[PDB]
């Protein structure tokens, strides 16, 4: 082998979406496709967006997420709303006794994460953060071959590229609404990568660089941070939302004896050229193209969202947990203020 | 919630992943293993928790059993099949299906008689890279007119002795990766008829009568041609491409080098098929990227629900034809034609 | 090391162009940045051609052979006319006592390419041909691993795909003046190359497919030649005028031990990137691109010139002799005669 | 027909690369080899036809000498150079020209006066490719605003001594394989000027006292970001890669992994550069392709025939003062302001 055993298609977990939007909508796709899972509610401040979704997969919609805790078969709740609305919103969930999966970013403060965290466990239920890229097939074969200490030696290097040309909604633009721009976006998943593909070292000290290229919004466009672990080795991300193309996520780690790398985006193996245009591609989709397959899981939205329904569910522990998102909230934040004044901030937390 | 009862003939490599594949199904309940060794049906029997036998009666005695893989030398998987078509079973046939067209036709015609699914093993017409290539190569206005595909399958050879045996392989590399750059071929295209084939083999190993390696150049109804180059004398790691050209665009798709892990060090990785030294190309999940878990899917799934099947014994019919059609044309030096 | 030593000033020798074309005008730069030429004719059917080549690099223009062959100074002919005028063009000029250098395909039948070189060697001069690539930097590199016998071990395929867009002027497409199609222009330097690849064994037989896709002409756009030789190992030649998205030109040798290959136009390592267009590229220029860099000298057509003019000059026995395009042109033959009646046809030759 | 008489200084590797690019130039005569090891010098020497000596003194006696390469150890550079500028001859110094900005500054300064031409080993700047990927990167409509520029620089480190003592090579990786990597970066930008640098470098192995990698991050004053990765302690081959993004587009270029030809072995290739076992991805015109030929033939253009220079003692200046800024930056944990 090995295949993972199927779900297992017998327990039923009512489930509620907050937020119908692009991440709502994965989620919403991605549990549905579950056996265990009943998706009964689609919560949206906006009704159409929030009933265009629930109509798709039979759910019924609301504006108000109270209508839908006020459904006893929920016990596990979605987050995929705007950054700044996580908090108060897993708040609710949590305090209502709900099992919660909040997207990236979890929160946008080193308190909140912390105290979210405590208050779950208080409330015993499952607090989950939606850091897919950890999960991703591709880059967990590439975990496996970088914990091989004979093959590599010792690690000295990490690096994660990630770039886009950028968000498509607004509200990412804002730090009221956003928190922060790519390093908070975009960043958020290098550094959980770097951490993991070390195998979660402390980290000692960070150093950062951004810049604003866009005239809309006040957050940054592009940064690059160097993470000093506690073994010594350095990280990189290096992160961008003013790269064309397509979108690139790459890995690498380098130790004395050997190496790894994978690449998500540019490493699926298909290419295209066309005269015309090839009508099933993201756009850009003319010229020379390299076409994704199983974008939803290749990016490791199925096998997050397995693990957590197995941890409501079976109460199978999460191999990711509250802990790394604490980590790399205090990442960022120590980030932020090392490119704000232009010195290394030393971590402690 | 709906279990079907399954045995599997054969405990060998592929009646291995098989077994594999099926017991991840929730639908699936591996009941037997019949193999003519006791000791290899008997392990994987002890894996996975069924009954061991060496004889496929006793297993067909059971009436739980509705769907049976075989998974045994090629010569053997004629013989095989009519008993468990005979016995009223679904059937699924690893590839070469049969080595004689007429033997290919009996069987379907057999199945189809009985009410039973006949299934062949062709897995990569289901790996879900080549079938979103497949998608591509299907868009009519960006590539124009397709004239050209090409499937080369490489391998450094098989491991096992009776794959080197005519009597009970039926055929060297034109057979064993031959089926597969066939099937590939002519699915890239949409499944259109096939008029002539012309081929060239070779015998390298001094081991056993039957080639290391073949080329088979085929020309389509329409006029496209197809070229399948096979080996089992290829360095390095095993390679499957796939690649569809037409007037105004073309799609390539490569399965174990499009993988996008590299890897190097100056020991080993001992988690990597040798070679394990130096710069490597690492697969992942390659059972199921290799087409297995979606093949097995969709073969249970026609036998519970009765939902047709996207590729029909016709499919490993048009397959067994050029695969006798080529290997004539390598002896006779000739093109030859198909009047089928 | 190692540098080739520079040329080398100080000869002059005098050369003339016929064929103000494409190929004539490459010819006409390449052979103007060495130092020991002097450019003194072009010669060209058509005036205004001939007229705009010969004024770049200061020359005479004429439209008659004979003018420029009138011109004691003149020594050396390269001719780059289309396929049809090759024999008697070559014929007249090794008639005059003139070396010269013919463009692939050198003529178009066995007999005037065994004629030809005949009469070169009576006559006492220089008969070369345009095969290129086996000139290229990056293949003579191959070629130097190929024939690594402890690394490969028993060499038993070798295959070389060459694919474009198809021609751009249209004496190409008529069998009067062309010869043939894509298997003639391309299939020229496939099966150079598979030789050579090999270290030019003997041919045993040969296998071709071919088919027409333009209306316009009456020669085929591709063709496949499988070539047995010798010591058992198989060739493969692909060719295509019907590729779209970039020439594309590769070869692979592959052992029991070991395997070669290269890629010229995809293996040059620029890789580019644009929402609109670089100005500086071949078209297609929009998208995602990998652009050429020294085309000319990456191609060969430098070091086969060099190599031509030391052969003339200083009288250095050339690598690739006439011996070696009657090879081809047989190989040739044979594969139009093969795919005519759907049979393998035997070598002797 | 011009014949320009030069002196090597430094028979070691350099020195061996130069005496072969310059004695391919037909203008060149390599009269001497200067070497304060003479066994090393007189090697070099028999080998290309030219005197040796072991005082550079009697090299500049001979009056035909009139351009000196200076391939010696880095805390050499600025006495040697010196020297020879004051003794009216034009000069070629290997990468660090010098360790110190004002030392610099005073080199150019003396060789202005002198009326001589100065010039720098950065040859990376005149590969093939590499100028190529400029030009692209050039063109504003192409690329819109250019944000980032990313250099990266690997290699398995130095193999003689010399490099890991800090009293006379002034700097570890940063120093050495940093030179090119801030001189490419700022290159493709079309060498605007520098405003902050930030740094973090490390030391890995025990053996000396200079970092093995380093990384730095350079704020150009438009506001691009530049990064220049740079390490002796990366495995499995040599590393070149060079990448510009901009609003509208990109462009990469890779020298080592570029190439475009792959080779695999069970075994060993005898006429590769080791590892030269497994896959391989070799070198073609390693001299050339790096840029040394370029570099070399623009230098003695210079020389000869007053053609004004493209890379000249200000980009060098600039380069040197980068490195002496991120060097204090990884010392002071902190963003440093280049006020020049
Ligand atoms: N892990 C990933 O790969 C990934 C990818 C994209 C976005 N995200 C994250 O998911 C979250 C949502 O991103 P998106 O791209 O789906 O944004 P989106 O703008 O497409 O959708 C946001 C949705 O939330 C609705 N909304 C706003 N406030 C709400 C509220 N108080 N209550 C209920 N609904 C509200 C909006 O009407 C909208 O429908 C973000 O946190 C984002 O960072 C993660
Ligand atoms: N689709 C694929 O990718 C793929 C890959 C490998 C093999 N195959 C095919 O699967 C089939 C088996 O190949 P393999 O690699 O597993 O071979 P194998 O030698 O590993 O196993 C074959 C097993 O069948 C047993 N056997 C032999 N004759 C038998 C008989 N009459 N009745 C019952 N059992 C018998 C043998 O003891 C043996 O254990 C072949 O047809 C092969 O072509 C397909
Ligand atoms: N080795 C290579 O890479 C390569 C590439 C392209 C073409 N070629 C070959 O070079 C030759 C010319 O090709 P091209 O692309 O330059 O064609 P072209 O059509 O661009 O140029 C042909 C030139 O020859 C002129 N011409 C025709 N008949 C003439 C005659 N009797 N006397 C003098 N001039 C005459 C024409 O006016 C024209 O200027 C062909 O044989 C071609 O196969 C080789
Ligand atoms: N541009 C590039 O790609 C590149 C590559 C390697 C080295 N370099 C540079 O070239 C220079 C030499 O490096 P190397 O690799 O050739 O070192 P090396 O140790 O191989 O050779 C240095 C030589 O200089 C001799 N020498 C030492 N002190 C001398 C002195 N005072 N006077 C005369 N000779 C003296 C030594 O005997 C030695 O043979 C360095 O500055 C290095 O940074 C540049």
């Amino acid at each position: 082998g090995l295949v993972p055993r199927g779900s297992h298609m017998v327990e039923r977990l009512g489930v509620a979406v907050v937020g119908g939007g692009f991440m709502g909508g994965v989620h919403a796709e991605v549990l549905t496709a579950d056996p265990r899972v009943d998706l009964r509610w689609v919560v949206d401040r906006d009704e159409r967006v929030g009933t265009d979704l629930a109509t798709r997969f039979g759910a019924r919609v609301t504006t108000t997420l109270d209508e839908a805790l006020a459904d006893d078969t929920v016990r596990f709740v979605v987050v995929a709303t705007p950054a700044a609305t996580h908090e108060p919103i897993a708040a609710q969930v949590i305090a209502a006794g709900r099992n919660v999966l909040v997207e990236k970013p979890l929160v946008l403060s080193t308190g909140h994460a912390r105290q979210l965290a405590a208050a779950a466990h208080e409330r015993g239920v499952v607090l989950a953060h939606g850091g897919n890229f950890v999960y991703a097939p591709k880059f967990v074969r590439a975990h496996e071959l970088a914990a091989d200490r004979e093959a590599l030696g010792t690690v000295h290097s990490v690096r994660v590229a990630f770039r886009t040309s950028g968000p498509d909604t607004d509200w990412f633009r804002s730090k009221a609404t956003a928190g922060g721009g790519a390093l908070t976006d975009l960043g958020w998943h290098a550094v959980e990568l770097c951490r993991w593909m070390l195998g979660k070292p402390a980290i000692r000290a960070v150093t950062a660089c951004t810049r604003q290229l866009s005239a809309a919004g006040d957050v940054e466009d592009q940064g690059v941070v160097l993470i000093e672990f506690a073994d010594g080795a350095i990280g990189q991300c290096d992160v961008s939302w003013a790269c064309p193309g397509g979108e690139q996520l790459t890995v690498e780690v380098i130790g004395t004896e050997g190496l790894v790398t994978a690449d998500l985006w540019q490493g699926m193996g298909v290419e295209a050229y066309t005269n015309t245009k090839f009508g099933a591609v993201w756009e850009p989709n003319q010229g020379w193209l390299r076409p994704e397959w199983e974008w939803i899981r290749n990016s490791g939205y199925v096998h997050q969202d397995r693990q957590v329904v197995d941890a409501v569910l079976d109460g199978r522990p999460m191999t990711h947990t509250p802990d790394d998102a604490v980590a790399v909230v205090e990442t960022l934040e120590a980030a932020y203020r090392s490119a704000a004044d232009g010195r290394k901030v030393e971590m402690n937390a």
